[PDB]
């Protein structure tokens, strides 16, 4: 059984890029499996072997993420296979979708059958997302996100020094999430600081108007978002409109195994499936307030809801071989 993986539309080289780095991840934790597995990209290097040098019909599995040469290859290169794709949603934005004179048709259509195993549980969202594509396409949750939690090398973050309240680590994602940023990083009259592709500059829709802003610092690498987040007494977690009740991102592991509390908006864990305790929630800019004031103020409380955050993480390691013999389950194997 042999395994390919290519990411769609971005390079992979080296853990540079964000979207290069999640590739080599998503294939490290699948080489921890014990599976045979190759991630075909644009040039040979250390991690990978070029569209050109493998029949992609060699491959019995071909996987597919998403994070121009590298899209243009991609689909010449599954056009030619003939089985089953296997495409990781892992973010709405980004749905299985087909991309002039160098380029034939005959040479860039995907004709094969494509299972999306979507991140969210709920397969309606999924289903509605990839309404545009022709082909024959199957649905399938697996909760792909955890694989940073289950990696060989994984551990929590150590009791650090405060120097922040609270902590907040993405891009501005074209403003899809611009509301809830406003409502509970700006304004807030605490120290927060906003990490990652956001700059002030791009928070200009008169819909949601602020005073002060958090302070915007820039990109550092996936492997020490856990490190950075400890800085800070709490960090937040919020998403798109179609994330509530749905997708578990990888911001909710990254944080859990940080020295900083989970504060989780109500919205996008309403039946509040990722701890069942309310001190982890907050409905708006007030309450988050509060909250960050208790834990600042409470040691025994920030040290319980740090302890109860961990405990649930480790309950999710625990379950490390159910969660690989569901992935391969998923891509039929
Ligand atoms: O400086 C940064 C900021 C963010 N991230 C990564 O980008 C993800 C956030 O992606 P996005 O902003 O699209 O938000 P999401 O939809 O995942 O909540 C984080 O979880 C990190 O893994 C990173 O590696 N470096």
């Amino acid at each position: 059984m042999k395994i390919a993986i290519i990411n769609m539309g971005n390079n992979v080289i080296n853990f540079k890029t964000v979207p290069s780095s999640e590739t080599i991840y998503l294939f490290k934790v699948i080489s921890e499996m014990g599976l045979n597995v190759d991630i075909i990209s644009l040039k040979n290097g250390v991690y990978t072997k070029s569209f050109d040098e493998v029949d992609v019909n060699d491959y019995d599995r071909l996987i597919v993420v998403n994070s121009n040469l590298a899209i243009l290859s991609a689909q010449k290169f599954m056009a030619k296979y003939k089985s089953k794709i296997y495409y990781l949603f892992t973010d709405i934005r980004l749905p299985f979708s087909q991309s002039a004179y160098l380029y034939t048709e005959e040479e860039l259509l995907i004709k094969s059958p494509i299972k999306v195993i979507s991140q969210g549980i709920n397969l309606d969202i999924a289903k509605a997302a990839h309404k545009k594509v022709d082909n024959v396409i199957e649905f399938e949750y697996f909760p792909i996100e955890q694989y940073k939690i289950h990696m060989n090398d994984f551990q929590l973050s150590k009791p650090t020094k405060k120097t922040l309240d609270v902590i907040y680590g993405g891009s501005f994602r074209s403003g899809q999430r611009e509301s809830k940023m406003v409502e509970f990083l700006f304004d807030t009259g605490l120290n927060i600081e906003f990490f990652g592709n956001a700059r002030e500059k791009q928070f200009k829709n008169p819909k949601y108007p602020w005073t002060k802003a958090p302070v915007f610092t820039g990109k550092i690498p996936m492997n020490m978002v856990s490190e950075k987040n400890s800085q800070a007494i709490a960090a937040l977690i919020i998403g798109d409109k179609n994330y509530n009740d749905n997708f578990i991102t990888l911001r909710v592991w990254e944080t859990m195994a940080s020295d900083a509390v989970m504060l989780i908006d109500e919205e996008f864990d309403t039946k509040h499936r990722i701890i069942n305790d309310a001190r982890f929630y907050v409905n708006n800019r007030a309450e988050l307030i509060d909250r960050v004031n208790e834990l600042k103020h409470s040691d025994v409380l920030r040290k319980e809801m740090l302890s109860i955050q961990h405990d649930i993480l480790n309950k999710t390691r625990a379950k490390k071989a159910e969660w690989q013999d569901a992935f391969k389950k998923a891509i039929d194997l």
